[PDB]
């Protein structure tokens, strides 16, 4: 699938100018025409700013809106949404009609489906059309908010962003929270992620140097995506931080055992966004204009919470048997497997990972053309004959430590660093416990606390240089 | 140390307006007064671009420079310069001698000093003042380029962003190239990253909402800077890109032993971007205004190439016997305690390079209160008796295998990967050498060519997911 999520400034003040791309050329205002053409998006998100609201250009008389009074952001909202659709419906498609009219038919069309989306985000600035005073970093929270709802999840996913219009601090914020969202869509499937932005519209120049200049819509994207580890915590939210721990270090039975409902930290944002949207005071300035007044700000948690919120989307789609406390060898493969996309940490599993299923049913090897072999928790519970108390208590369904289990058969002061070399799998704290109904060894954390906080200090932890 | 960058746009389209920050309140056109005052950076790196050549307001008849007409880049370069340093002193200082007049010696000081410089970087846009032709991208390799020399090489280094006055693409170009070149600096000494950004100048409204207009600078940067490892190969510089690669996986042996030379590569880059230079056609548009048209680009091997070169920077103030091809136990641990900084790999590495340790000198470790231990190559050396072929071999100071090491005392089909999970110590490939006169262990590559490729490899290797 291709998606396009593009960046919007103030549309009108926008001249036509015709815009350059993969050979193809096309006239408008706005580049959304060249990159759907060429491109052939299947879905469009429409990034623009609350300082759109009450825009009115009184000698172009356009948008045909007309200026309001707003008493709540709720309206501020839908009314900036009203003129840059307008923009798009008035001015794009329709001046579309006379250069591409089978583009316009297809633009018209995906504006029927659900295709295209407007999201309108808090933004900031003292205009002649409305003053927005706010925190700055709320643009950028809430983006990453925006995203993690929008962003589809599949397979061979394309993103494109096209920064072009985008006009103060905008591109950077809205690049930096969709490389983060798309590198942990990255863990499963393949996405590439390119950045489009065309040259600058011609300033100061006669009419006949301005007709010579042809816009190119330059890549400069990244292209094929790599999972990054995201050490980002959301405040208060222990069990939370762990599983973010576990996704940022690969930390399988952590991975499992805190893996977090995502009703549970979508109700998170749904509170923490809600208690912030009530923080807009909505007035008028002196001149009668629209006066919007944030007096509450999102925290970076937010934007954490936003980013665990895309990952669980993305691993929801594998994983429905989870948060599971007593989880057999075989789910930790699966979830071992996952790394395998960062390489390091993946072939760091493969070997930890392996030798806990030669625990649970032996290990086949060979030495010089020679022959040796072990056998695993599996097989001892069955030989009737084994008294050592470890087998014993394990066959009644007992409890049994991994170091015990070590014994079985055959197999630092620093706490943080070796949970993280061992990846979450201490001897002293996974337990084994063997369950005659099911007829399966599980490995599970004792201490569900220490497990965690072990696992959260894993995520702030930093070596020793000087 | 605290260092500042700041992109800036046209200079002489800024009009007077008050700044706060951290308390602090200072009116100019500019943010740098404010920046300066608020922070006191020892240093100041203003990035601008060549779009900038020739500008003249005939209204305010600002700078007070002629318009002229450029047979080189190589004027083109300077004249911009020229402009923007009339900015600084017949405005931005002479403006403050009636707001802060000790705020304006100081900035008068540290332009007297090499405090602060002004680069030019290759900008794209057609204006009143001058045309540019070219690639997007150019800028963005550039800057990598600029910031690989100016940035500093020191332990708690604090670099501000400030994006404020950048126009264009300038903004996440510059974000993307400083921030992948402190991620190399992070690797040995710690470093701040805050990027800073003004709220946007006051449009379209009265004078009176103008003047209680206050822009706040906000910070919305990433703080602690982590090391992230960047695959980034130099085509067709394989022995670059093996160590590229050691880099990036932590391959202490491969590290040492390809370890490029820093002039090597700086001569690489001047090369390179001397065909780029000579590439750039300036001419004269139909209106008789400079026409600066580059009909060659730097491609990202000149990026990758430049943040090599940052790397070595950064490297060579603790590690200057490298290249190595024969590395004694002592510097393979010097050259691991490097990813310490990368807890996942420092933390791979301690382990296989304590087993190394153990081969040189022994393991002597304890079980249930027993005391067992093994001995190293260097004792079996001194003990005259030893009459098996490899410790024969080893004492007359013949090459031993590191899998033969592994014999003479205690110790897949994808190459790649195991290459990667043994931290480039294969022991098919990593040989052990004894030197009587030094007295020392050393190991090395044979195949030097093949440890290459196979390190070269694991760069761009990617596990499997679907
Ligand atoms: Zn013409
Ligand atoms: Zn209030
Ligand atoms: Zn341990
Ligand atoms: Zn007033
Ligand atoms: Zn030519
Ligand atoms: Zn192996």
């Amino acid at each position: 699938m291709r998606v396009l999520v593009t960046t919007w400034g103030n549309p009108f003040q926008w001249e036509p100018i015709t815009y350059e791309y993969r050979g193809i050329k096309v006239k408008s205002r706005n580049t959304l025409p060249i990159l759907v053409k060429t491109l052939e998006p299947e879905r469009i998100l429409i990034l623009v700013a609350d300082t759109m609201a009450n825009y009115y250009d009184s000698g172009k008389n356009k948008p045909e809106i007309e200026e309001k009074s707003f008493s709540s952001y709720s309206e501020v909202v839908e009314d900036t949404k009203e003129r840059i659709l307008w923009h798009i419906k008035e001015e794009v498609i329709e001046e579309l009609r006379e250069e591409d009219p089978e583009l316009a038919k297809k633009i018209e069309n995906m504006l029927k489906d659900e295709r295209i989306t407007i999201e309108v985000l808090p933004g900031v600035g003292v205009f002649g059309n409305i003053t927005v005073e706010g925190e700055m970093l709320d643009f950028y929270y809430y983006a990453t908010y925006k995203l993690a709802e929008w962003l589809p999840v599949q397979n061979n996913l394309e993103v494109y962003l096209d920064l072009t219009h985008g006009i103060n601090f905008m591109p950077t914020f809205t690049y930096r929270a969709l490389r983060n969202l798309l590198g942990l869509l990255a863990y499963l499937y393949n996405v590439k992620f390119e950045i489009v932005n065309s040259e600058p519209y011609p300033l100061g120049v006669s009419q006949e140097i301005r007709e010579d200049t042809i816009l190119h819509i330059r890549e400069i994207g990244e292209g094929v995506v790599r999972p990054r580890p995201q050490y980002s915590p959301v405040e208060g939210k222990l069990y939370w931080n762990a599983f973010i721990s576990s996704v940022a270090n690969g930390f399988p039975l952590v991975f499992a055992s805190f893996y977090p409902n995502i009703r549970d930290v979508e109700d998170y944002l749904n509170k923490k966004l809600e208690e912030f949207l009530v923080g807009i005071e909505v007035g008028e300035r002196e001149d009668g204009k629209p006066y919007v007044k944030r007096e509450k700000a999102l925290d970076r948690s937010f934007k954490n919470a936003s980013k665990l919120y895309y990952a669980l989307r993305v691993f929801n789609t594998k994983f429905q048997n989870y948060p599971k406390k007593e989880v057999p060898i075989e789910e930790i493969m699966e979830i071992s497997k996952i790394f395998e996309s960062l390489p390091r940490i993946g072939i760091i599993l493969e070997r930890q990972v392996e030798w806990l299923r030669n625990l649970v049913y032996g290990r086949l090897w060979y030495e010089n053309g020679e022959q040796k072999i072990k056998k695993g928790l599996l097989e001892i519970i069955k030989d009737k004959k084994d008294k050592r108390k470890e087998a014993e208590a394990l066959k009644k369904g007992k409890t049994i430590s991994l170091a015990e289990a070590a014994k079985l058969t055959r197999i630092s002061p620093n706490v943080v660093r070796n949970f993280i070399a061992h990846s979450g799998f201490e001897y002293n704290i996974v337990y084994v416990k063997y369950d005659r109904l099911s007829d399966r060894l599980y490995f599970f954390y004792k201490d569900k606390e220490k497990a965690a906080n072990l696992a959260y200090e894993a995520l702030l932890y930093r070596g020793e240089k000087e």
